[PDB]
């Protein structure tokens, strides 16, 4: 009954230009809308939106926005089955998988709504007699967020609901491959009423309608989330009207398993790890390590588990374990990691068949470090598994790679776990749990070729304000030049 | 006098003993022969310094501030030099030296004071049986380049505050203050710092700084200098996706109502817009005042300017300014004051400059199309404009590129908070000079005045990132595959 559209200042409407772009369903590639395809003049408008939007809305206390933020979350929680339905249908996800995405959403909203009210700055001992020293906390401005396929609600949710409690407004671009959930989000926010401007949505292609974002002189921030060379590029080009960015880019996380574990209790959490959502999770576990004295056992295991995995149209039922890949670009890239991998002695254990989007996961032993799914972030559901004959060698492992996002032990040994812990290079550890674990309010992010800055509660706020040192001085004094007088 | 790098823990040549001969500001007289090291030399020193890391960063935080409270220990032996130095090298008079000095002093025991207390923190999990919390780590080693008018402050301010929470650095100091940062080296040799901790690299800017912003080893850059120096920085620093502090200079109001002690204005006025020649990016650099004591407010200020002396800063302990850095600064100065004649600007006293040396040039007449009003004057040519109220006032204080600093000077709570609140800047000060500054309070801008914050747990806040680190007491089920059992 509603044609999918930009949200801009207030208004449902089509680009410009009045192109469109038909996306279809990863599933079975049927056609789902006909969506915007923005350009330039689109963004700007947007840009300047947000822009005007700006002063009223940073202006006006905390509780003021936090009750808009309840709001939304009040109208989310009326629009749960039209997201999980989009997710599903636009995105390829499993009920499981998209039930648990929304879940989140609705405490990522929640989380930002109760945590306005509370951002504190500071106040100081002044080294100097009779002077106030405080700082405060103020909003960058208006922040343009971008935003990738996997979890498109989710991480969009994390990044619009945190940026817009502490006073900035937003122009939002979601993926190109998830344009309907960014126009789900705008009708949610529409619903709830937000003063016009400071929410925004434009649909349209990232080399256009983002580059614009990340270029505009009135854009404070960009919060990015996507592949490394594409936030490199951001950075990039971000640095001419000096924007901050907050990026978030995908990881190749060890899981390693020591020889103390439960071993089949190790392989249940190693398949959920490293394949739910057909592994296209910037935390999946990427590179399974596995300590010898256990390989055997393990793999025999993981494999057994694999075997289980039930891979259908994610519209059919409840149980389906894994959805198609959201794109035929995917399957051709997992094919190459597959076929590199054979080809360079690689052990195929179990998987390899796809057909249309849909990809079984595919399974490898006897890998080394010149592999490309050793090399490379593989986004799917292809996964190495690495024998190592101690912990020393686990870590060097773990190590070796450009990524640094997340990683995980299992094991029941407190030094070793703790050893481990602070060796492996990364923004984001666990022990005895999935590499993937994610909390409303806690820091996410990494370290190296994987980004940059944290997104999660205070953590977003810290992104997204600047600290305003302001003084008062209560008493006169005598300066230095012209030293003639008095 | 003959000057050297600072790597691995020895002073060394450059490479290709490629040398260049620095002079004084004042007289133009050789002051020492200093390294023009290559891109080899600044990959040595990230190299050192990468190899250093693991044992910098794993020792406690006590250790470090050990090696902190030694630093400032020696640095109080060598007071004297960095003083002697300052002067003779950066033109900076007794007054402005002896400042820059103690506040020094303090950075280095601000750093070490702060190294054993910078806190993670532990947070309520969402789930049963976890145990969630933040650990603090050093981002790695950080690459840190300066400018010339407060050589000594600003990089002992990055220096010491980096080292504290574990990272090594790579120090480029400004091409016109090469021998302040070879006296930093000296300081950190006598410390005792383990090799590699600490490395200085005197080249040019272009080369050592364009390597130690490129390359794969370096964790983390934090720069002061010009905004243009900076935003070239900040992509070139995006291809390996390294973060950056950036502190790119600042064109800071000063408003004056009109319910102030007039002369004490004037003299404050004088003080901010004019110490070290105004070349300090927190200089009062756009003086705006309320219509009801301006004629009285712009009397008393020439009436001050007046009486500055301007001098070698050598020659005794009461010259008020010395020279500019270079003969390229006095130049720039000229085309300011050519630029606010040519649009109908009064000069109402300076101009007269040589050598190196520039008296204070004063405008009135001024408007917001003039280049003194547009870009940032880093020496001392300073406008005076009028407004006839309070919304004026801010209108003109925000309409800049630059965001660093600010001041206003009035005894009304109201008319002060609500100017503070809407000037569009990083930092504020209510009845004191724009420039006021401390070891432990956040120091750094918004708009074209650069990112981030350094001083105290600010600059421990810019140099490492947050860890968080679950542990799970409890095995739970999972809801792949669905088949299970
Ligand atoms: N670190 C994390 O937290 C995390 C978690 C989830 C996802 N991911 C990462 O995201 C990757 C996959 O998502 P993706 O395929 O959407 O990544 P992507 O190709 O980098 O694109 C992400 C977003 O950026 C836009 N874009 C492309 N070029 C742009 C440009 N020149 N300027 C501005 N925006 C531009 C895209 O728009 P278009 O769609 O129109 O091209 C899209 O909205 C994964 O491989 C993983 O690396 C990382
Ligand atoms: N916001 C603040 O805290 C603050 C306070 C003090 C100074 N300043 C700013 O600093 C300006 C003056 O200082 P400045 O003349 O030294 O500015 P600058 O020209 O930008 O140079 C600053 C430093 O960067 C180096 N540099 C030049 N090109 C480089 C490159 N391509 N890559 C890496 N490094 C490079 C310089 O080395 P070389 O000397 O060899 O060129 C120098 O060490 C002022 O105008 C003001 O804007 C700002």
């Amino acid at each position: 009954i509603m044609k999918v559209a930009n949200y801009i200042n207030g208004e449902f409407k089509e680009p410009s230009t009045g192109a469109f772009q038909v996306k279809t369903s990863p599933v079975d590639g049927s056609k789902i809308a006909e969506v915007p395809r923005s350009g330039r003049e689109d963004a700007r408008e947007a840009i300047d939106s947000a822009f005007e939007a700006l002063k009223a809305w940073a202006n006006i206390p905390a509780i003021r926005r936090a009750e808009y933020l309840y709001k939304m979350l009040e109208v989310f929680r009326q629009m749960k089955e039209d997201f999980m339905k989009i997710l599903t249908v636009e995105g390829g996800g499993t009920y499981r998988k998209v039930w648990g995405e929304v879940v989140f959403t609705e405490r990522l909203i929640q989380n930002a709504a109760e945590l306005a009210r509370h951002y504190q700055g500071r106040v100081l001992q002044s080294d100097s007699e009779s002077t106030i020293s405080v700082v405060f906390k103020r909003s960058k401005g208006v922040v343009g967020v971008i935003t990738p396929w996997n979890y498109p609600l989710s991480i969009s949710m994390k990044k619009i609901a945190h940026t817009l409690a502490v006073g900035n407004t937003v122009v939002y671009k979601p993926a190109s491959d998830t344009p309907v959930t960014g126009w789900l989000i705008a009708q949610m926010v529409a619903k709830a009423g937000l003063p016009k401007g400071v929410f925004n949505l434009v649909i349209g292609p990232g080399p256009v309608v983002g580059e614009e974002i990340v270029t505009h002189k009135r854009v404070a921030h960009v919060t990015f989330t996507g592949e490394s060379s594409t936030g490199r590029e951001i950075a990039a080009k971000a640095a001419g009207t000096l924007k901050t960015v907050t990026l978030e880019l995908g990881g190749s996380d060890p899981l390693i398993i020591l020889d103390d574990v439960d071993v089949d209790y190790a392989a249940r959490l190693a398949v959920f790890a490293s394949l739910f959502h057909q592994g296209q999770i910037c935390t999946s576990a990427k590179r399974i390590i596995v300590h010898k004295a256990v390989a055997d056992k393990f793999i025999e295991r993981y494999v057994h588990y694999v075997k289980m995995l039930r891979i259908d149209d994610p519209r059919k039922d409840e149980k389906v374990d894994l959805g198609p890949l959201i794109n035929e670009r995917q399957v051709a890239l997992m094919k190459e990691f597959v076929d590199d991998a054979v080809s360079r002695g690689g052990r195929l254990l179990i998987g390899g068949r796809s057909w249309g989007n849909f990809f079984e996961p595919a399974i490898f032993v006897d890998v080394d470090r010149n592999f490309r799914i050793m090399r490379e972030e593989v986004f799917g559901p292809v996964r190495p598994i690495v024998v190592v004959e101690n912990d020393d060698q686990a870590v060097e492992v773990a190590n070796d790679t450009d990524y640094g996002l997340s990683g995980a032990v299992l094991t029941n040994n407190v030094n070793r776990a703790f050893r481990i812990a602070e060796a492996v290079e990364s923004g984001m550890f666990h022990i005895n749990d999935v590499t993937f674990l994610e909390e409303s309010h806690v820091p996410f992010g990494g370290i190296k070729a994987s980004g940059v800055g944290r997104e999660g509660g205070e953590w977003s706020f810290h992104e997204t304000t600047y600290d305003r040192w302001v003084t008062v001085t209560l008493r006169t004094r005598r300066f230095p030049i012209p030293s003639a007088l008095k």
